[PDB]
Formats: structure tokens, sequence, C-alpha cells
């Protein structure tokens, strides 16, 4: 036991540290994206599907609505920990441009507040992805 061995030592494990301490915090980074787009990806077949029979849809928990015609989301707000979950306009009858948002609010350092969105043009029916993140976070199929 000497201090130049000891000196060593800790400068191995500082290296090795450095190096993947950040690599492990970007791969949580890259995670979180993925799961805030995953948690409204399949929101858009509830929104498809209530309009070609001619519904709305809701946000939240509720039941179906024969007298006013609302089908709802299904899913509480903050069911995902990771932040919250958003429709707008709501309800939304498809005369109008609709947004399904992620807001992360629960998310670490490099994601906290971001927000992912996926924006339906009521004119040609067509489904978007946006996000704010930095770049290198951005989930595949999206873009700034």
């Amino acid at each position: 036991f000497t201090l130049i061995e000891l000196m060593i030592v800790v400068a191995i494990i500082g290296i090795l540290a450095a190096i993947a301490i950040p690599q492990y915090q970007n791969y949580v980074a890259r995670s979180e994206g993925a799961s805030a787009l995953a948690s409204v990806n399949p929101l858009k077949t509830t929104v498809e599907e209530a309009l070609s029979r001619g519904w709305s849809v809701k946000s939240g928990t509720g039941t179906e609505d024969a007298t006013k015609k609302e089908v709802p989301l299904g899913v509480a707000a903050d069911a995902n920990k990771l932040g919250t979950i958003a429709l707008k306009p709501d309800p939304a009858d498809g005369t109008a441009d609709i947004t399904l948002t992620f807001t992360m609010g629960g998310a670490g350092p490099k994601n906290k507040g971001k927000i992912i969105t996926l924006t339906r043009t009521a004119a040609d029916g067509l489904w978007k992805c946006t996000s704010d993140q930095d770049e290198q976070f951005i989930p595949k199929g999206c873009s700034r």
C-alpha cells in the first residue's frame, strides 16, 4: 500500500467514470423521449375511429356519451409519471386541427419541461410529429 499505487487506482476509476456517466445520462435522455412519444402515439387510432363514425373525442377516463356523441381517451393525464398528456381542442370533432401533447414535467435535467407534439391537419387528415428537445434526444420519425 503506497500513495503512488493509490493515485493510479483513483485515476483509473475517475477516468472510466468520467466517460461512462455522461453516456448513461444520454441513454436515459433518449429513453425518456421514446416513452413520451409512445404514450400518445396509440391515441391517434382512438381519434381517427371516433371521427370516421361522426363522433367527437374527449380527454379523461369517463364513459361513452351517446347524447353528445363523445368518446373518451381512456387514460388519466398523469398515468405516465414522466409527465402529462393533453388534447386540444377538447372535445374535438375534426373540423379544426388537433394536437396530442406529452409535456415532460417529471424528467431529468436534459428533458425537463420539453414537449413532444403530434399534429393532425384537418384538411388532409395527416399526422406530423415535432419536438423542442435537444436534437440528439429527438425520437426517430420526429423533427423540430
